[PDB]
This record gives C-alpha cells, sequence and structure tokens, in this order.
C-alpha cells in the first residue's frame, strides 16, 4: 500500500486507508 504522505493518483487509492487524495496519501 501507500502512507499517508505518498504519491497515489485519483484511480489508485493505494493508501492502506484509501487516504487518496487524487495524489497525495
Amino acid at each position: 500500500c501507500k502512507g499517508k504522505g505518498a504519491k497515489c493518483s485519483r484511480l489508485m487509492y493505494d493508501c492502506c486507508t484509501g487516504s487518496c487524495r487524487s495524489g497525495k496519501c
């Protein structure tokens, strides 16, 4: 997954807790 402050994506809620903010977990 991705930690809160990771380069997430709008189409990828890769963060462990769906923390993704359209690109920032």
